[PDB]
């Protein structure tokens, strides 16, 4: 039923002749959210080291084809929220039936970028048993007299146009001779020479020097020529196959090659069993020694795909990325699954003012504006996913639980729920964010919450022990309480952490929903109605995207008030069925100040 | 004489009808060096604070017109080297006779960017006494039914295409009414709404709310609408005029406006007297409490324009930016001119591996490759200016002096000279760089020097968080220069926060070092080069090509290979061709590619 723009995918011959200017969908697939530079690490877990990196190969979209460019009316969508333990994201996709070169969709590029995570697209040369064809490989490996590889040029051009950070190269098609192998090496090297600074090409350990498919599970003499060859750099990293018990040898070989052992990502296959995946952790993270290499997670989206509901999906992600403890700071290294927080510092991109979050998880059963439902429809749009709490979860005192709620929202479709038993006079704190926010005059702390039992919600901030204080100026907005705490008295200081605290009352119960937290007015959007060629009877709204803007909201007038029908963090939005009606487009600033609405007939 | 591409400059009606695709010179005026993000500050001066910023309005080129796009065969050029005390650089230019909208030339954009300094172009509405015309102002302020300002669009387009970071707006043309004033405010507001993130529009404290020209010398009720109007942002900063004795009031007013006092730049006019400029420093930097606002330096290029020689120019810049002490760490706050180091931390963009410097100052009397002269001609090309020492100069022990030398070079036209008396058995160190360089396996320290008296030159590195002085591991001789390599694998996972050198005196009692390369950290593919017409000059041509620090163009002669051109962009204009050429690409590590041959 969906006739809108779709995220792209290609077989090599379609890519060759692909031009953004001629692709009706290309403008919808561009990310307009740059990779946030300079994340800051936390230090709450004593066992976590600073050397090892982590890549995730995640099916952020279950399918390669049929993915709407910019979100969809579906609550249950893969709203991964553990960007903070991730150094590199690989968009897992590609199939013999749909296309083997697949960039990440723009919604996911955006989510990744807000958390300063570089995201790679996938070039998937499938095993013949899965419809793999040598032809496709040979096509990609075509070389001009020039020496250049035209399809490599297309990889770079796609990554440049759509706005992501490189490619994962997965060569599992059998039948390749040694000449093909050398050509692949030339192809990867050509990538290195031509790519923009920062771009990352990650090679899967599969095709060896002979062209045979022969996973090494380590960096060996059989595969090292795909990472580094003497003084020539071939690839930025290698994802090691799963069948290893120890990685010391790869570390040693990497040093002999003059490369960091941490450009090797020891692979762990978690697709089927997630946290029940058996792993020789000592083989990667030895006892008094630093990590032998980095870590590669194949398919953490297990959490999504083995679950039926958003809540079970979110619980499995916590258990997987943080561990059975539910506390990043208190991990059980003796557990079968200690969790990623056991080994990896959490990073935060809350490093710049203004810092704003509405605890938007990226989807919802409903959409709220200033605490009022403005659409009752399921939606996902991971471009609207906020930077979520560094820690999941760190509390002190009370018998409380913290989770995301999709029942209450102030902006978007979720809130942070903090609820349970808190005895009278008892104090509880929840430390949420590692940060690096320079305070200057005019800088305020605001936050917005509901409280079912009337307890007030204090804010907590840590300066370069948390300071817990109550807000200065209170305001009521559709049932929500918004505090503003001026921080002028602290100008010149730097906030390195954000938190909340509450005091129990006679009730003995606490139930908070917090829908905005921030440390820190756009022009009405200039909007044009254009054809979306592939769908007459549909249209697209196109504006000039302002850098002061977090995203755009499209309302349509109804007999029952204004209804939200669209959101975009790009420069356009496709609306179906319009040819067949008054619209209102507002731009919301980074601080979520709404502009005056442009009217469109 | 020179018929090559020239740095641009417009009156408003020329800008209106400008499009890059039709300008033969536009491609030569594009910067290909992005603004380096994330500089790191030093801590060596106890009095320096972290709040106040500093803008320089510098005539990096003496003239608006006649500026070659990419360097010129002139040694004495304004090779400003104090980017480290500068937060914002404004390219000072514009005149009634030449053009009043002028972007920075590509060479200067590049130098600025390498040091992570945002550089602004100039929009100069001149006083009528200087040929100013209200017309030009009215032209710039034209508004469509749309509400948009077409010439503002051209300012943003120029900045985008050429690769710089905004504009300084200088409105000193008399005769403007209150309507013009409001239009200017709308123009500045339109800029804010349309500009790319990061871009900076700085407004001069001149035209007040009535449109009259009435410098306030402070942020007042008469000019605040040009910075901020309620919740609307009008400009990113204001450069306050010079006639102030104190700035507390502007600080206070800025707070009431909900803006940082440090978006205000208290102006100091140093054009005529440089370090002899009288300043009420206490009025800006109160003996305790913070600085009231930021600092605005009008014309530090006094150092260049009041001097006749590179050496005198370089000495005056030291005396101006560092002080009479010659030591950023030991400043005399009681001096008439304590120097900028007295108040401002030095920043460094040595924050990423590979870090490479050849101590190229941007010009030379001569050009060297691997220590051999490959051209005897004066040159300047500030696209080749390296990130130069954070500290000028910090030494311990000996009776030594450090300066730049244009007599000895390993790559380019200059080296760092460290020379004087060092008694046998004595030690001396010179701390050169504040850095932030993650060490990983495969990472080496290299350095390259000549020593007139045979002392060896040790490298110094400080780890996060006293320097480690060690001697190199592998020695190499290259055309009279010694190159040490010191593997740093034993330190992988550590971070270098500082680089230095150290020497031990010998029986000679003398030391004379010239150091031409220092680096913490693969040869490029031969450039794919085409010969194209440079339309405005038949009998001239341009080489155009598509990792790489810069390109070198050699021509074959009866006397060997001669360097005739360098470019950090995608092309170079060569005059007189009409002859075998050789184009090599040099990597960031200065590994040369195989030369493309061109006939
Ligand atoms: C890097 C790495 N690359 C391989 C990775 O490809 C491999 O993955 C597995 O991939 C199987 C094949 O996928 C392709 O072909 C399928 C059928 O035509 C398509 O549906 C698919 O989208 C691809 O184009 C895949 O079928 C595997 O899934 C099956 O087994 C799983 C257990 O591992 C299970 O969880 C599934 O639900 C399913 O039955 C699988 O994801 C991995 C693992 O073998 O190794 C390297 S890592
Ligand atoms: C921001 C700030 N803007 C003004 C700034 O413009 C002003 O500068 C002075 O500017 C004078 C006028 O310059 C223009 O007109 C000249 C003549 O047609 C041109 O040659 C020029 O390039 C411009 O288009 C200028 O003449 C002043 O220089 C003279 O006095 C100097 C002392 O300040 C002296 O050092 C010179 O050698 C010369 O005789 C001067 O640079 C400043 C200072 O008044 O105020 C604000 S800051």
């Amino acid at each position: 039923t969906y006739n809108g723009p779709l995220s792209s995918h290609w077989f090599p011959e379609e890519l060759a002749q692909w031009e953004p200017d001629s692709d009706p969908d290309a403008p919808f697939n561009r990310s307009h959210v740059p990779l946030e530079p300079g994340r800051v690490a936390d230090r709450v877990n004593a066992n976590a080291d600073k050397d090892a990196h982590l890549v995730s190969l995640s099916a952020l979209n279950r399918h390669t084809s049929g993915v709407p460019s910019q979100g969809a009316p579906v609550f249950y969508e893969n709203t991964f929220s553990y960007w903070h333990y991730t150094d590199l994201m690989v968009y897992w996709a590609g199939s013999a039936g749909e296309g083997i070169i697949v960039p990440p969709s723009a919604d996911v590029i955006d989510a990744s970028h807000r958390n300063g995570v570089p995201i790679l697209g996938n070039v998937f040369f499938p095993p013949t048993v899965y419809g793999g064809q040598l032809e496709w490989l040979e096509q990609m490996l075509e070389q001009e007299e020039d020496g250049s590889f035209p399809l490599a040029d297309k990889l770079l051009e796609v990554a440049d146009y759509y706005g992501f950070d490189g490619w994962f190269i997965n060569q599992e098609t059998e039948g390749a001779d040694e000449g093909t192998a050398e050509a692949m090496q030339a192809f990867l090297v050509y990538l290195q020479e031509q790519k923009p600074e920062g771009m990352h090409i990650m090679w899967y350990d599969s095709m060896i020097d002979t062209g045979a498919i022969a996973w090494q599970n380590h960096l060996t003499d059989r595969n090292k020529m795909y990472l580094q060859n003497g003084s020539t750099r071939v690839a930025d990293s290698m994802f090691l196959n799963f069948w290893w018990r120890d990685q010391r040898q790869s570390n040693e070989l990497a040093q002999a090659l003059g490369r960091s052992p941490y450009d090797l990502y020891a692979g762990v296959d978690v697709e089927a069993r997630g946290t029940s995946t058996p792993v020789q952790w000592e083989g990667l993270f030895p006892e008094g020694e630093k990590a032998h290499t980095s870590l590669g997670l194949y398919r953490p989206d297990w959490a999504f795909q083995s679950s039926e509901t958003m809540e079970a999906f979110y619980e499995k992600e916590l258990q997987f990325w943080v561990g059975s403890t539910g506390n990043p700071a208190e991990t059980d290294g003796q557990s079968n699954w200690p969790g990623m927080a056991h080994w990896f510092p959490a990073k935060s991109t809350a490093t710049s003012v203004p810092f704003v979050t509405h605890f938007n998880t990226g989807s919802g059963a409903q959409f709220s504006a200033e605490g009022k439902t403005v659409s009752e429809q399921e939606w996902n749009n991971r471009s609207l996913q906020d930077v979520l709490p560094t820690w999941r979860w760190i509390q002190h005192g009370g018998d409380l639980e913290a989770t995301f709620s999709w029942e209450e929202a102030f902006e978007g479709g979720s809130s942070l729920q903090w609820h349970g038993s808190l005895a009278e006079g008892e104090h509880a704190q929840i430390e949420l964010y590692q940060t690096e926010l320079p305070i200057s005059e005019g800088t305020s702390l605001t936050w917005t919450f509901k409280s079912e039992h009337d307890n007030d919600l204090n804010v907590g901030f840590r300066l370069d022990d948390f300071r817990y204080v109550e807000g200065e100026q209170r305001e009521s907005i559709n049932g929500w309480t918004q505090w503003t705490l001026p921080l002028d008295a602290f100008a010149g200081q730097t906030i390195t952490g954000l938190a909340f605290a509450a005091e129990g009352n006679e009730t003995g119960l606490a139930e908070f929903y917090t829908g905005q937290l921030a440390v820190g007015k756009p022009a009405a959007p200039n909007v044009n109605v254009r054809q979306y060629d592939p769908d007459p009877s549909g249209i697209q709204l196109v504006w000039e995207k302002q850098s002061n803007v977090h995203h755009y909201r499209v309302y349509k007038e109804t007999k029952h008030g204004k209804e939200l029908i669209g959101t975009s963090a790009g420069d356009r939005i496709y609306i179906e069925g319009l040819v067949e009606v008054r619209l209102h487009i507002e731009a919301l600033s980074e601080t979520f100040v709404p502009s005056d609405a442009r009217m469109i007939d």
